[PDB]
């Protein structure tokens, strides 16, 4: 039963990966026992070369797969943003996206099997696969982030097959096309690279419809690059119910992404409050309980539970908000209702509650 361990090698490190592979395995044998991350090590070679060793889904002998990676520090071809993968900009993006249904797992597995099928030359006339992915759902769901985070994950997890990755994010809002796709082809010519091309909000092309010619040229250019073994095409759409030309039939991986449920919201807020405690904007630090812990005490209210119960109740009246709004509310909370360097978590929860109420007042104003 395989167990994945992501090893973040320092940018300033010049050690061979084989040496890091040997150290990290020796460390894992020391401890020998859920998801856990190391940021400090007794051993100096690890201190010197590794920023984190993180175990991702209590046991010892499993088949253990390490993925050692080194963030490419400098970020960005216009109209296109370009990142070498793994990119320092996308570090932690994956974990920042909380979904209900374990969408991220399936999404990774689908594209994994797609790349495996590409790589072994499975006749697509006999088993259905292709290099196009469509994330659709309402705005603010994390679709674009999830594409970038998926590209990063795939690159980190397929280091054995590809030495590095590439992400080109075409901005829907925009001859010159042929120059930008010349650039992308030159990246693809390096078969050590796994190249991702991301077309944000594809519905914008059929909505923005000279504009006829610009669209048909991008289609023919996409059709040209999806012919290559090391290409994945990522697309998103904010109109989920509407069929679309022509990425709908274009995509053997379609995936709905919807707004967070009250459970997901709770985990989302927890990740925000943890960060504020880490940075000590919330002080002093208090323990917060998970929903599972609350459920184990029957949601009795006491000193351990009171504030976590209050957060749970804030999560419930946040239902309806998108994740974009949700990760923005702690900033609004702090800016509108604290406006001081430091606040107890009692005071912040109460600030966040007001902010939430303020969102729906604005919503109701947009209605009338
Ligand atoms: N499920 C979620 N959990 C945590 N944060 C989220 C979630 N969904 C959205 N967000 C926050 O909102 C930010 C922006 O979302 P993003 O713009 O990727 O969503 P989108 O509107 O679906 O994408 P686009 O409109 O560009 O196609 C994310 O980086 C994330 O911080």
């Amino acid at each position: 039963p395989t167990v994945h361990v992501e090893v973040h090698q320092r940018g300033s490190s010049t050690a061979k990966k084989e040496d890091i592979n040997l150290s990290v395995r020796k460390l894992l044998n020391r401890h020998n026992i859920g998801d856990y991350t190391w940021t400090e090590f007794d051993e100096p070679f690890l201190t010197r070369n590794v920023q984190s060793v993180s175990i991702i889904d209590d046991l010892s002998a499993c088949t253990v797969a390490l993925h050692i990676f080194q963030l490419n520090e400098d970020g960005p071809i216009i109209a296109a943003n370009h990142w070498v993968l793994p990119a320092a900009e996308f570090h932690g993006l994956w974990d920042s996206l909380v979904y209900d249904v374990e969408v991220k797992s399936h999404l990774l597995d689908y594209v994994m099997t797609t790349l495996l099928f590409s790589d072994k030359n499975v006749n697509s006339n006999l088993i259905t696969w292709n290099r196009v992915v469509l994330l659709h759902g309402p705005p603010g769901t994390g679709k674009t982030s999830l594409c970038k985070a998926l590209a990063q994950k795939l690159t980190i997890r397929l280091s054995s097959r590809y030495r590095y990755g590439q992400l080109i994010e075409i901005n829907s809002h925009s001859k010159l096309v042929t120059k930008m796709f010349q650039k992308i082809q030159d990246l693809i010519d390096d078969k050590d690279a796994l190249v991702f091309v991301l077309i944000d909000q594809v519905e914008s092309l059929t909505a923005a419809r000279d504009a006829i010619r610009v669209v048909n040229a991008v289609l023919t250019q996409i059709d040209q690059i999806k012919r290559h073994s090391n290409v994945v095409i990522l697309t998103t759409s904010n109109i989920t119910e509407k069929i679309d030309v022509a990425f709908v039939d274009r995509a053997d991986i379609k995936q709905y992404i919807g707004p967070p449920s009250a459970a997901a919201i709770f985990k989302i807020y927890l990740s925000c409050l943890e960060e504020l405690m880490k940075c000590q904007i919330i002080y002093p630090r208090q323990q917060l309980l998970t929903l599972r812990e609350l459920e184990m005490i029957g949601f009795i209210e006491n000193n351990v539970s009171k504030l976590s119960l209050l957060l749970n109740d804030i999560s419930r009246k946040s239902e309806g908000l998108s994740g974009r709004v949700l990760r923005k509310l702690p900033f609004l909370a702090h800016a509108l209702y604290v406006q001081a360097p430091t606040v107890t978590i009692e005071g912040f929860l109460q600030a966040l509650s007001l902010a939430v109420d303020k969102q729906f007042e604005e919503r109701k104003k947009l209605a009338a």
